[PDB]
């Protein structure tokens, strides 16, 4: 209930919200149907329009109108945009040429420049140059501000997840806001779109922007818009706050548009219908800088022009349906559309299987458009699966599809040319981000960059201190013109043991095998040598890598490589290699085959052994330095040693093998020497970090040897690659993937076909941060370069995404 008969008077867009059932006049009251009576009286009044015209100018203030012209209007804070340009023959803030912004010019009072989000629904990334002939506010800010080519959305690529994930800096997974819509059955409670629910403050998880100002005293304008509260009005609404008394006056703002997005559903992204909405989207920001400008605010505030996602061509014809692949359909709900997630239509039946819908799904239709997924088993990149809202089963749908249960729910619900929610590497998905004020640089391109950040570098431009998020904070310095967050590398919380030669061939009971009894004092100092560490600068460029937890490790030197080898979980935690473009490949000799060595420098303890591989019938092993790359006979024996084995699935060995075989040396030709970083990973719990040894699901059979979920490559390079990867002068290039380990290829559908054919096409699709990488090893990498943390930061959150231009 509300007694929706007090009133608005003087109280109009309200910052404070007050409690039921005293009536509201802030601007999310209409959502609540918890506006005073006199609200659209009040508050929302329309009279002559939205611009001032030549009649108008010095007018008697009339208090029913929109907007005034007025002499006492911009005291009052509350003329129209266009006011000094109709009244006052001033131009529009669009004609001006740029300059640059050094510093803040604020009105006395000011204590830090305000920060205003722009954000708009739907604004696929290519509108900045295929809509910049329509769009002159807009491309202004864009060149003369500080610009990304595109920003890359979280998953699923949908509106709530990430607006909030803009707001938090943290992925879906961990602010709880994982869909549009959402079950969650601890609460037993559903989140819609349509409905009251997803008001509750229980979905809503982490630190949003607003609440982190209040918590440190910078106040904030309410970020929420009401839909039927026209643009303009929220524009005007924001340029009334900015004129409030120093102690009132909020120091952050956001302002959304439902557009371009609402029209991309109906027309498609590049429908011809889509000129108007970006036209329409070109003349608010005109009205806010106009606005600005009137107000001395347009050289004093930060204003960011952000999406949340973009948009895909999508009809109703391009739709898989659940009821031409399962019998039981019936017995499933799903979450349909550009993505899907599947659960029991009911917990009492003991009927339901995941394991037989996963299989009744899998490569069923030649050109199937989509591919079912266990949640854990998704790329690891994509973050999404540690919440108890995502359900088990996923299904991640091409692009330009939709999924659904039956074909009942398409037509009994073609209306739709547009939708998103698709994988976030893909290229119709990518929004974007311009900056532009003092804080933001003059005129300057930055890379893309990934929608986490921003919560960083936002309570940077507000000078917060930001709650624990995702965001990589430092990563983002290279947009700012000051403000920039200085982090220190973390401290190394266990140092290593350099263990010399300590054990007797003849101590190790492991129930391996080698062929090389075969017999020098020049070529007996050079192995010394080089198990002292004598190439480590050739195989290590970058430092090794702190490990930052604590644990009990080795570095073991190695003439062709180096590794940080782990007593507990018996392998190593990493292994560094370069190969030059000139390296060869040579091939396991024969006698060779199942060669295993005792590693002298390690205790049989501490090793794993050849019976364990042998007793367990599904487990094989392979090797993290390949054997295949050794720099010369000799030195291939070091690449069969126990301290080089790992556990492997013989289906995984069949990736492994052909990146190792084919794959390394491919890239050394392409990229002028690669330098790389291999090692295990262990995330049982699905959580993106590293496993404690009491978190193993799986070990090798009668043993202590724990099998990993997932490897990892780092390929390091120069980005000028006229410099070899070992003799680089400048910035670094970097790619990396974190490959699940698999019994079973079923999630490449032409794994019967040659490696050629396929395995290539997996590792894009499990391309990965170095970042991410640290979070699932406490690992840090590159330690010691010549280059500037910062763009060492940046370098880690790379993704490199295998989507043409
Ligand atoms: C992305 O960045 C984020 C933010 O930094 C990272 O997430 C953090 O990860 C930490 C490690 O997993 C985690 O720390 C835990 O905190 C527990 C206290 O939790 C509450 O308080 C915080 C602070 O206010 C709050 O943020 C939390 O909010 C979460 O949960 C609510 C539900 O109430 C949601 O509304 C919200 O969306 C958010 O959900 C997410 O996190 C939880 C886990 O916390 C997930 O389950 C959800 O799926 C969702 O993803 C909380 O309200 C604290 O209890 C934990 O301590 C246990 O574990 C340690 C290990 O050190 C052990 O020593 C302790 O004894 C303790 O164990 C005991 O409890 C166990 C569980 O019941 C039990 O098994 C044991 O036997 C013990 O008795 C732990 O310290 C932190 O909460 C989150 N924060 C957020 C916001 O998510 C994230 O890791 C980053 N991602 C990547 C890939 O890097
Ligand atoms: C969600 C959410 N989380 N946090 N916010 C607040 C917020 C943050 C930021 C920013 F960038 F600064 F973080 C900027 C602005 C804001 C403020 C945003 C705001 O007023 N809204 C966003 C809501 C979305 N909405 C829909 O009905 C809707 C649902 C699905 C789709 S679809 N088909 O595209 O998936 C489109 C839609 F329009 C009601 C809008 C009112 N909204
Ligand atoms: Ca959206
Ligand atoms: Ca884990
Ligand atoms: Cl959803
Ligand atoms: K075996
Ligand atoms: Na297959
Ligand atoms: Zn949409």
């Amino acid at each position: 209930w509300t007694a929706t008969s007090g009133s608005c008077k003087g109280r109009c867009f309200e910052l404070q919200e007050v409690g039921p059932p005293d009536c509201r006049c802030d601007n999310l009251c209409k959502s609540y149907s918890s506006c005073c009576h006199d609200f659209d009286e009040l508050c929302l009044k329309t009279a002559r329009g939205w611009e001032c015209t030549k009649d108008r100018c010095g007018e008697v203030r009339n208090e029913e109108n929109a907007c005034h012209c007025s002499e006492d209007c911009l005291s009052r804070g509350d003329c129209c945009t266009n006011y000094q340009v109709v009244c006052k023959g001033e131009s529009h803030w669009v004609d001006d040429d740029c300059e640059e912004i050094k510093v803040p010019e604020c009105p006395a009072g000011f204590v830090r420049p305000p920060l205003i989000i722009f954000s708009v629904d739907g604004f696929r990334a290519s509108y900045m140059k295929k809509g910049s002939k329509v769009m002159p506010n807009i491309e202004k800010l864009r060149s003369c501000g500080t610009h990304a080519p595109y920003m890359r959305p979280v998953y699923p690529t949908k509106t709530f997840p990430n607006l909030y994930t803009l707001a938090t800096g943290l992925y879906p997974e961990s602010h709880g806001i994982v869909g549009n819509s959402m079950y969650d059955p601890v609460f037993d409670a559903s989140f819609h779109l349509r409905g009251r629910e997803k008001f509750n403050h229980r979905w809503w998880g982490g630190q949003p922007l607003w609440i982190t100002a209040t918590k440190q005293g910078v106040r904030a304008g309410t970020f929420f818009w009401s839909v039927s509260i026209p643009h303009e009005r929220r524009i005007l609404t924001i340029l009334q706050w900015l004129s409030l008394p120093d102690n009132e006056r909020p120091s952050v703002y956001a302002f959304y548009s439902e557009q371009p997005d609402f029209s991309g559903h109906k027309y498609g992204p590049f429908g011809p219908e889509m000129t108007n909405p970006l036209r329409e989207i070109d003349k608010t920001v005109g009205q806010l800088m106009d606005g600005l400008k009137q107000l001395r605010l347009h050289r004093c505030v930060n204003v960011i022009f952000v999406g949340d996602h973009g948009m895909e061509d999508v009809t109703c014809d391009r739709t898989e349906f659940l009821s031409n692949y399962l019998t039981n359909v019936d017995d499933i709900t799903l979450v349909p559309g550009t993505l899907g997630r599947i659960r029991a239509k009911s917990i009492n039946n003991s009927k339901y299987d995941p394991k037989t819908i996963i299989a009744a799904l899998t490569c069923k239709k030649p050109d199937q458009h989509f591919k079912p997924y266990m949640k854990q088993h998704l790329p690891k990149r994509l973050h999404y699966a540690n919440n108890r809202r995502i359900e088990d089963i996923h299904l991640l749908v091409d692009r330009r599809w939709h999924v659904a249960r039956k074909p009942l729910d398409v037509y009994k619900k073609c209306f739709f040319q547009g939708d998103h929610g698709f994988d976030n590497k893909v290229n119709s998905m990518q929004t974007v981000f311009v900056g532009y004020g003092p804080t933001f640089k003059y005129r300057t391109k930055v890379p893309p960059f990934e929608n986490i950040e921003l919560y960083n570098v936002m309570c940077d431009l507000l000078g917060l201190k930001p709650a624990p998020n995702n965001g990589t904070h430092g990563s983002l310095n290279h947009l700012l013109r000051t403000n920039t967050f200085r982090p220190t590398m973390p401290d190394e919380v266990s140092r290593p043991n350099y263990p010399g030669i300590m054990y007797l061939q003849s101590e190790f009971d492991l129930g391996c095998t080698c062929d090389d009894k075969v017999e020098n004092k020049l070529e007996e100092l050079n192995k010394r040598l080089h198990t002292k560490g004598s190439t480590k600068e050739r195989h290590l460029l970058y430092g090794r890598p702190a490990v930052l937890y604590r644990t009990s490790y080795d570095i073991l030197y190695h003439t062709d490589f180096e590794s940080g080898y782990s007593e507990i979980f018996l392998m190593p935690l990493w292994t560094s290699y370069t190969i030059s473009k000139q390296a060869e490949v040579s091939s396991i000799p024969e006698h060779l085959t199942n060669c295993v060595r005792p590693d002298v420098r390690v205790s049989p303890g501490f090793s794993q052994n050849c019976l364990a591989y042998k007793n367990d019938k599904q487990m094989s092993y392979g090797f993290l330095f390949p054997p295949y790359l050794s720099s010369s006979p000799e030195a291939k024996y070091d690449a069969f040693l126990v301290t080089n084995m790992v556990p492997m699935y013989p289906a995984f060995k069949r990736v492994w093998a052909y990146f190792q075989r084919v794959l390394v040396k491919k890239y050394a030709s392409e990229r002028n020497g690669v330098n790389v970083i291999s090692g295990p990973i262990f995330d049982y719990n699905y959580d993106g970090l590293r496993d404690t040894e009491d978190e193993i699901k799986q070990y090798v059979e009668g043993s202590s040897i724990p099998v990993p979920t997932h490897y990892y490559s780092i390929i390091t390079s120069c980005l000028d690659f006229t410099q070899p990867a070992d003799k680089c002068d400048g910035p670094l290039s970097v790619s990396s993937f974190i490959l699940p380990h698999r019994p079973d290829n079923d999630e490449s559908c032409n794994s019967s076909e040659d490696e050629s054919k396929w395995v290539e096409e997996l590792m894009k699709m499990h391309t990965a941060r170095v970042r991410d990488i640290e979070h699932l090893t406490g690992l840090d990498f590159y330690r010691k370069t010549s280059r500037s943390y910062s763009e060492i930061l940046t370098l880690k959150t790379y993704l490199h995404t295998y989507e043409s231009e």
